[PDB]
């Protein structure tokens, strides 16, 4: 079908969807809006948030709901219902953390303090839990790559911008990142995608 | 299989799982732990959070990941691939808001202030979007109840404790709550479950 992804000109929450389209070799319109155009767009969306994915004109929302929709019946989903649950759980654990950052905090005072606290205190704890969860395994779930591995690489890439030494004590997590980045379709997207901070 | 759900003695994040077990008429061990017994259990979990659901000796985590797992191949999941996406999206939209509340706040005074601001300044926009989304339909997604309807009833039940007039401008959302509460299996669970504040 005809796919149209709408988001800001950032990797952000739309990147997981972009990785899936690239991996599955699916053509889509990568619509990146300008902040000045958001207000009008927002008023037309059922829940006023992006990303959204239009499939033949029908609008879908929530980045992870869309990602799950696109990976169902593909080799990125998980090989059993239980493994699919593990994929979803890891994705939500990562998303829970990313969602904790108060980008909308009214007071720039508290906002700055919270970011530093999450990066210096919480981040290291999560990295340790993920490292232990992965153990000596090749991928986070099963014996093959899943979109949970994609989300790990995506989330860690942005966190590394704020805290470069995040994975100094976890080489196995770095290796996993490199494995995802080395996947042909993914590597090709990473090299051609717009270069943005977030 | 044999199911063992572990959570605190409260509805909270485990309630969606409990509703699903009730609706599907599935037996399970509803393990409710006292605060004092949490520390020693927490240290044994990969990510140190509850609820967790043990299925034939294997542990699953993340409430919504578990809920999705339990509804797969059942009438609660959504009738089409697209509708299953909408179910996931509505659930995440609700969970996104619930996750905004600062339960970790130290000052009880400040904590209540933040809760009241979220319920007064932010909740109204979400309630309006949900009402508009529902329109004059019987259920949020499709023509039959889904676990998204369950989650709406569960989330709104607790929010109403803090903001009694939350739905005074949205009778259609109240009607939906009543419909969920009237389903025999669900009604039975609501009447027999332990009475807790949250
Ligand atoms: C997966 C999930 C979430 C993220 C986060 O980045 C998103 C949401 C925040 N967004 C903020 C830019 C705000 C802004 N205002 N003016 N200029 N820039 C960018 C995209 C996220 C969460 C935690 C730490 C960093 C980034 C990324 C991936
Ligand atoms: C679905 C999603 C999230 C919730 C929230 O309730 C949880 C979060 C924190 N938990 C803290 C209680 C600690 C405590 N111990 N003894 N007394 N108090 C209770 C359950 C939630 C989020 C937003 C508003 C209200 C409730 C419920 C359902
Ligand atoms: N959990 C949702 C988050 C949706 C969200 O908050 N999107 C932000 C951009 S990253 C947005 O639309 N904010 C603009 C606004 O709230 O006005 C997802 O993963 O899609
Ligand atoms: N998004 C996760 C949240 C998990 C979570 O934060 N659980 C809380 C209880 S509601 C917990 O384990 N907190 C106790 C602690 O962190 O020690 C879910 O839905 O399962
Ligand atoms: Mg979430």
């Amino acid at each position: 079908p005809n796919y149209k992804l709408t988001y800001f000109n950032m990797r952000g929450r739309a990147e997981i969807i972009r990785y899936i389209f690239a991996y599955l070799d699916i053509q889509y319109e990568d619509h990146r809006i300008e902040q000045a155009d958001w207000p009008e767009i927002k008023s037309t969306l059922p829940f006023g948030k992006i990303p959204i994915l239009e499939v033949d004109g029908l609008t879908l929302h929530q980045s992870l709901a869309i990602a799950r929709y696109l990976t169902k019946n593909t080799d990125l989903a998980g090989n059993t219902e239980m493994e699919q649950c593990h994929v979803d759980a890891i994705v939500d654990t990562l998303d829970d953390f990313m969602s904790c950052f108060p980008w909308a905090e009214k007071k720039q005072d508290v906002k700055e303090q919270m970011f530093n606290e999450l990066l210096t205190y919480n981040a290291p704890h999560l990295m340790q839990d993920l490292d232990t969860y992965l153990g000596g395994r090749e991928w986070l779930i099963g014996m093959s790559v899943t979109w949970a591995d994609f989300y790990w690489e995506i989330c860690s890439t942005t966190l590394l911008v704020f805290k470069p030494d995040l994975l100094d004590n976890h080489p196995r997590l770095v290796t996993l990142r490199k494995k995802v980045q080395a996947i042909p379709a993914v590597a090709n997207w990473i090299k051609r995608r717009p270069q943005t901070k977030l």
